[PDB]
């Protein structure tokens, strides 16, 4: 029979809404889940969702015959500049399935072999930056990781160089994309959005949408004009046809895909590299085992695709960082039809669910009692992990299309970092996780002492 769902504290007619009026709402929801357990109701004026934390319930939420992707309010705000690109589209929009089918070959593990050389171009620029630091300078870790991931998406995707390692202030496009994301997220905690206080925000948002559209629309038009034949993401969208409908993407949807790759991939991936290096410096025995593998495998001056696939322990480090702090920490679902969740929670068609990934990844019934320890070896026998226990890239057809790109990039870069430098947590850095659409260890800094191995 039916179980009644717990609910966190309420604020009269505002219901639970003021609980998300905080700088770190994911971390606040994790503490609620510790207090209330695997499922709790969350109400706001005019809306409700149910937050899920256990593998037992999230295995069912991941059944695509019963639940489909919902656009969170954050994604609906991002949609104002990401349009109907893949991340901010409903599964029922025609341009979702058309873009999914056209793009999927461009994102496969096999496709990584053609992106590898340009990933090494940007990775070598990061290593050279660090080798050229003076004694006792330091590294700002998320900032350098983000320079790397943005430049790698831009080059590998569309043959465009942001030249982030040549700058203090980013390329105008980046400045506009970052200020537009930041406005979209700030709209989630704005009590009176038509107050004159926000006139300048409005004006600045429209200006940044035009900067992004103008740049990306020109890159697409320049490529079509030159007839330059390439195999990059832009090439495949200009050339590719959906096998189902037989149609290509139009130029406006190509622009939205390019903007989408930039915003979906830049901070997720740079957060994964930042959290990985954080956990290595805080666990020197794990750092040592990952550095030994990098030295044994990366025997040439430039890593090859085949070498990066042999950095097995580096891969487990990266999975263990995604376990503890998955950098896109939540995703939303709706019930396609009335159904019962977990034998005891009846749901009506349209009812929303939220998957709280960091909490899923702390389920002691899956991982055992040491869930807060950073132990990459927990990924040595991955066939033993039950279904839907480990969800940093989302679920099903609406899972991350960039997963192979992100992990090849992060394994290559973290392997080169461990081959080339010893690392010092010179400030005994205290973890402070800043939340935007993604998670970052804010202010994480290290010193890197060169092992003096040439490139
Ligand atoms: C470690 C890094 C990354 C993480 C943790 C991550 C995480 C996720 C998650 C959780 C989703 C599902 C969102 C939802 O259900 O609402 C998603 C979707 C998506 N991501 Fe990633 N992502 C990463 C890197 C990337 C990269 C590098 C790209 C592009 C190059 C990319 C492109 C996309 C796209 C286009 C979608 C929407 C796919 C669809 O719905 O068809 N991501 N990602
Ligand atoms: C479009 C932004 C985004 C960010 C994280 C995951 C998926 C998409």
């Amino acid at each position: 029979t039916i179980k009644e769902m717990p609910q966190p504290k309420t604020f009269g007619e505002l219901k639970n809404l003021p609980l998300l009026n905080t700088d770190k709402p994911v971390q606040a929801l994790m503490k609620i889940a510790d207090e209330l357990g695997e499922i709790f109701k969350f109400e706001a004026p005019g809306r409700v969702t149910r937050y899920l934390s256990s593998q037992r319930l999230i295995k069912e939420a991941c059944d695509e015959s019963r639940f489909d992707k919902n656009l969170s309010q954050a994604l609906k705000f991002v949609r104002d500049f990401a349009g109907d690109g893949l991340a901010t589209s409903w599964t029922h929009e025609k341009n979702w399935k058309k873009a999914h089918n056209i793009l999927l070959p461009s994102f496969s593990q096999q496709a990584m072999k053609g992106y590898h050389a340009m990933m090494v171009d940007i990775a070598v620029q990061l290593v050279q930056k660090w080798e050229r630091l003076n004694a006792d300078e330091h590294i700002e870790v998320p900032e350098d990781m983000t320079r790397l991931t943005l430049d790698t998406i831009g080059l590998c995707g569309f043959n465009y160089r942001f030249n982030s390692f040549y700058r203090d202030q980013p390329h105008p496009f980046i400045t506009s994309m970052v200020r537009a994301l930041d406005e979209a997220m700030n709209k989630l905690q704005r009590a009176n959005p038509d107050d004159p206080a926000y006139d300048e925000n409005k004006r600045q948002f429209q200006e940044d949408i035009k900067v992004m559209n103008d740049l990306v629309d020109k890159i697409i038009a320049d490529r079509k004009a030159s007839g330059e034949q390439s195999d990059d993401l832009l090439a495949h969208m200009l050339n590719g046809k959906d096998p189902e409908t037989g149609e290509p993407l139009d130029d406006e949807n190509i622009r939205y895909q390019i903007i989408t790759f930039l915003i979906a991939g830049h901070e997720t991936t740079s957060g994964l590299l930042s959290f990985a290096l954080y956990f290595l410096v805080k666990n020197p025995h794990v750092l040592q085992k990952a550095a030994e593998e990098a030295a044994r495998v990366l025997v040439d001056p430039v890593p090859s695709y085949k070498q990066v696939k042999q950095l097995k322990y580096v891969g487990m480090v990266l999975n263990e960082a995604l376990r503890l702090w998955p950098t896109a920490p939540a995703f939303s679902l709706y019930a396609k039809e009335d159904t019962v969740l977990g034998g005891e929670y009846p749901l009506e068609k349209g009812d929303e669910l939220m998957v709280l990934i960091p909490q899923l990844h702390r389920d002691k019934t899956i991982w055992g009692d040491d869930v807060e320890e950073f132990r990459p070896e927990r990924f040595e026998n991955p066939s033993a992990i039950p279904q839907h226990a480990f969800k940093p890239f989302g679920n099903g057809q609406r899972a991350c299309i960039g997963q192979q790109f992100a992990l090849h990039e992060a394994t290559l870069v973290l392997g080169m970092m461990l081959k080339h430098f010893d690392f010092e947590d010179h400030t005994n850095y205290e973890l402070d996780i800043k939340e935007t659409l993604t998670l970052k260890p804010e202010g994480f800094v290290v010193k890197a002492k060169s092992k003096k191995i040439p490139l």
